[PDB]
């Protein structure tokens, strides 16, 4: 009653089998490997965790901890000045500055270690299993749809968070860490639940139905009978006894099939030329291959015979198709390429627009995660863990608090 | 009963034999040699060991040992100042600074020697035996699966640690090293047990079964009957009576098969042309090769005969396939190429993304190591042993402690 079949149709299977090179392969198609990588989402997770943890810091407890360290060394301004007993302000100021710098560096190292401890919990979940990103990307590449399944339940990631958090020594050892961690904890739990609940259907189990008369989707997993939900990102076009998607594979499809057919014909012609001598027989009027045509003739004579061993040439088409694949993917997925003075393709990366367009819908719709803050710039995908942590640290609240406390402490020591 | 046989089928054996050049070889495939090397894993392990050992250092015992050395020389500030009795503050400060610098250099060399001694215990097991990395990598390259077998037992690496550590003189000689080593000891024992426990199955002995309806794996070693556990990194696709993997060899498979068949045909055509002169006989009405067609003639006359000595050419196909192999391997494993002003391939290395993508899952799932800290940057693969130790030493706790001690000692000795 107005329903049609979309996904389990043979053409849909042929699209993915094209994605594995089941007819032809080219240098251009190899670029797709970069598009599927999970690097951007892991960078985004790291950035979000760093923001959440570092933003929770506070001034009062940090000042209390610094003053407590000074008390532990017993090096407050009065005692130090009374001990040194000289008017060389530069030396005393430098001593205080170096003490504070040592404390600053150790605090930074502690916070970095804890933040890395948090990150490890989520990283394995993202690329494989529930919410696997590469499956999402190849779903988009093949069809533009992305079936999804949802159930609320505690699972691996929540257990990992619970195991890691509840007994971490840093929480006991520092009040700053204790407060920041207890504040950011609930958000981490909700993000873990978000990673836990959702799954992206498998390309070889799910069923998808479409009813043109309304324009709504029914998606089901036959094995468990579990109804799902469909996310459409590039909507299709219905033209009667048809459904035409607008995915990159659909645009490229009519070309690669023609190229493959040309290659197969050229292969068939080559086998024909194996025999070097060919002989043609005829009927009387009343490494070698024989063409016996005498059985067709009757009251008929042979008048002419032509030979022309044609062999189609197809390298030009393969070159054209390789460059077509490369340009299509690069422009469709907003990839950015880096190059040397003349040397090409030093590296391949995700542009800022690419991450905004693809990673953002992933987190927001597919996972329904609570918050990710401001997205990272396209340049930060190239950085490492240390560089990203340093970048997040440098331009946020904790640095300003530390600098203010340092300036105040130096002024107080030299004024006391 | 819903089960399937996956690996021991002839297809996977054909893939593995493709790796050993059993049908053709090319310049591009030689790039694969870099992908198997164990440099990244060894560098990561060295960095992890250095972090574990060096991080345990504490300031209080540094102060204790420094004062112990000062007392051993008898060079206390008061005594030295009383010895010189002159107001050239710069000279005395320089003397004290040089003494402290000598102590720092000796301590650094001692710690480096101990750290190198500790690292050696693990290195031989990494490339061969349990947890062998190259077998992991070529498992991934062929299929995307990595069958793994486990059984907890103490073995070679734990015995090596126990033999190396328990009689080292540095423990007696220095309290700092003694406490740092004993504190880091349990982590090293855990890591060594992890090294000893796991094995990666051999490509020519294991069995792998797949059940599409469930979506779960069963792997078993037939010799010992020992059941295993299967890790999947790039999941395959089931098309009803066929399993299609998504490993690089699967994508490249049809192309190289076609090229090999072309080469075989070109070889066959070459032999045919060896005879320069050819003769063609016929039946009358009423270094040399002879074509006897007399038998088939019957009330028949010969009409025409054509010769066309064709010889297929395959050089362009080999060039294309070489470049295809090179690009596929470079882009799939995220390898990085260094180049001169115009010259190419000064050296080939592992990119940071490649390390994160391949080395990290190895340690996490395959080896289940406790902790490795933040992963090393791609540049640190190029560094040597000395350079890596120096780099990790520079930006960590011990350097800050030493610098603060130096500043305090200089100020106190000049002010005394």
């Amino acid at each position: 009653d107005g329903w049609v079949k979309v996904h389990p149709t043979p053409g849909t299977m042929l699209f993915r089998e094209i994605l594995h090179g089941q007819l032809g392969y080219t240098e251009g198609q190899g670029v797709y490997n970069v598009v599927r990588s999970s690097e951007a989402t892991t960078r985004q997770l790291q950035a979000a965790i760093f923001h959440a943890l570092l933003n929770a810091t506070t001034y009062r407890d940090l000042e209390a901890d610094w003053l407590g360290h000074v008390a532990a060394r017993g090096l407050q301004p009065q005692r130090l000045v009374r001990r040194y007993r000289n008017a060389r302000e530069a030396d005393i100021a430098g001593v205080a500055e170096r003490v504070f710098d040592t404390w600053r560096n150790t605090l930074r190292t502690t916070l970095l270690d804890f933040a890395h401890g948090l990150v490890a919990c989520f990283a394995p979940g993202g690329p494989s299993g529930p919410s696997s990103f590469p499956k999402y990307i190849d779903w988009l590449t093949c069809l533009g749809l992305v079936p999804i399944l949802r159930k609320r339940q505690e699972g691996g990631v929540t257990q990992g968070l619970r195991a890691f958090l509840k007994q971490h020594p840093l929480t006991r050892q520092l009040a700053t860490v204790a407060e920041a961690a207890e504040r950011a904890g609930p958000g981490f739990f909700e993000l873990a639940l978000a990673f836990d609940s959702t799954r992206v259907a498998d390309y070889d189990r799910v069923y998808i139905y479409y009813n043109h008369r309304r324009g709504d989707w029914l998606v089901r997993d036959p094995i468990s009978g579990q109804r799902g939900e469909c996310l459409v990102l590039w909507p299709p076009l219905w033209t009667g006894d048809r459904l035409v998607f607008d995915s990159p594979v659909q645009r490229l499809f009519p070309e690669i099939v023609a190229c493959h057919s040309l290659r197969e014909h050229a292969h068939v012609c080559r086998l024909r030329n194996t025999a070097s001598v060919k002989v043609l027989l005829g009927r009387k009027s009343d490494y070698d291959i024989i063409d016996v045509s005498k059985s067709m003739d009757d009251d008929t004579y042979v008048a002419n015979s032509f030979q022309h061993p044609y062999i189609p040439s197809y390298a030009q088409d393969l070159e054209r198709l390789s460059r077509l694949w490369e340009h299509e993917l690069v422009r469709c997925f907003k990839i950015l390429c880096h190059r040397n003075n003349q040397g090409q393709e030093t590296s391949i990366s995700y542009s800022s627009g690419a991450i905004a367009a693809f990673v953002a819908p992933y987190f927001e719709s597919v996972l329904r995660a609570p918050r990710v803050g401001a997205p990272i710039t396209g340049s930060d995908v190239i950085l490492g863990e240390e560089e990203l942590w340093d970048a997040v640290f440098k331009k946020t609240r904790l640095q300003t608090y530390l600098t203010d406390i340092a300036a105040l402490f130096v002024a107080d020591v030299q004024h006391a």
